[PDB]
């Protein structure tokens, strides 16, 4: 009902990057440049003494550009409504990098906050409702770090989707996947692999090579990337049964 | 040789402060000590101090400090399975684990030693773990072990290979058999044994026979129920994910 800002943002964040720097990933993803206090600075000037809807998405391109890992080849996961099972598959960087993995998906997931005019730069007490603000705003942080993130991926990408959604198809222009990653994604690009998630017990909606998968299918070919498209791969399949041992679908 | 952890301090407190704002909050309490006296409690156990100048005690004051009250049922130990407890366990949402906790979260798998000389830590070379006495070798994590047995209530959880032919499912010697189970007050209403078997490898460990009977009788004598499984269907699962063509994976 009323959006509270994450308590000490700097402490947080330049504990994660300083924990991240030192002990995440170390064999999985790159070390980057730039020291923890230059990316706070980077990026906090981005939103600091400004109203809280005085973004757009030019905002932290300076700290996505100190940010950005080179990422593995053939790794990289990309997920429209299935946050939890492409991360659990996604094992934490051993099988696949998703952003949140990353140094800046890392140190900003899950946290709010805003800019305010007067001291001390930021709220930290309310944000508004991002919907008050125009688009270019509400998504100036984390629709620029996909944006940044897609145009680093190369070789094979993973998309995992959500085709048990009948208010939602698997694949939409209108998400972060379709808005800044699948058309970002440059010709060190190979191939797009679809892993289509259909939740166990329930109506499946969307199916391989049909629907707005067909639609996404020719979006990919027309960028020139081999395309395929899996409904729940055993591996998957599996890690959904864990959660539910019962459902039809996980008979011995 | 054996490094140590760089920076341990920025690590300490980057890890300490970032648990303290955003992990496990519905699900695990806030201690209320701050991360700079939990640093002063966790350096001061083993600066200034020869490497090997260790004992059950010398983190006492840390633990005191950090320890968290856990929630009821939720108690998982594990031995010889790190990967596949933690996997299980799920980040605190099925089962909680040590690593978990504040302590456990803050310190595993870093590498730190006290040295005599100023500045009190040993910032170039730690003693391999084995020219050190059993008592300080196991003076960090064998305290966090008693501390966090000591807080379970309710049914614990103890999560076991029963594919190790050289290593019993229970051993007196293991972190549970002499820091955990020994620490299990009257809080403590039940102990579940999980004992997982590896897919593709020989079984080793029974319930009901060897070492599990040995572990049955003390937890009895103990007047504490227990059960025992092998494989549940929500740990195969999980196991399958991994290596789906496994004979024991077979579906429908
Ligand atoms: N929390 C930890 C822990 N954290 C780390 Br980084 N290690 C740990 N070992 C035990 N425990 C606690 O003690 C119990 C398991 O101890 P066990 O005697 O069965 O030991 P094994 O499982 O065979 O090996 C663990 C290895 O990882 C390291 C150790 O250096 C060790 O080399 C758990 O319930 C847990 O709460
Ligand atoms: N732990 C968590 N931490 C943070 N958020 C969590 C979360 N858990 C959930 Br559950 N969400 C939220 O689920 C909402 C629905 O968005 P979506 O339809 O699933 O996917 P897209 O629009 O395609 O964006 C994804 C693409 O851009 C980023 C990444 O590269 C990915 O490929 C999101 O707004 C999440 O905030």
């Amino acid at each position: 009902a009323a959006i509270v800002p994450t308590r000490e943002l700097e402490n947080v964040f330049l504990g994660r990057c300083k924990d991240y720097e030192i002990t995440r990933y170390l064999d999985i993803l790159p070390r980057v440049r730039s020291d923890c206090s230059a990316l706070w600075k980077d990026f906090f000037k981005a939103f600091s003494f400004k109203n809280p809807c005085d973004l757009d998405l030019g905002s932290y391109k300076d700290f996505f550009t100190s940010a950005q890992q080179q990422l593995p080849k053939n790794k990289v996961m990309f997920w429209s409504g299935v946050y939890d099972e492409a991360h659990d598959y996604a094992n934490t960087g051993r099988k696949y990098i998703t952003l949140e993995d990353t140094l800046p998906g890392y140190m900003l997931n899950s946290l709010v906050w805003c800019g305010q005019r007067a001291n001390p730069g930021f709220n930290e007490k309310v944000c508004p409702d991002f919907k008050t603000c125009p688009v270019q705003a509400r998504e100036s942080f984390w629709g620029m770090a996909s944006s940044s993130y897609a145009h680093s991926a190369e070789g094979e990408v993973t998309y995992m989707v959500d085709g048990s959604n009948p208010k939602v198809p698997a694949y939409r222009p209108d998400s972060f996947f379709g808005k800044y990653e699948l058309p970002n994604l440059t010709n060190k690009v190979t191939r797009v692999k679809v892993i289509v998630l259909h939740r166990l017990g329930e109506k499946i909606i969307e199916k391989c090579g049909a629907g707005s998968l067909l639609d996404l299918e020719k979006l990919v070919k027309a960028k020139h990337f081999a395309f395929d498209c899996v409904e729940n791969p055993r591996a998957v399949l599996f890690l959904l049964c864990s959660d539910n041992p019962n459902a039809r679908e996980c008979r011995l």
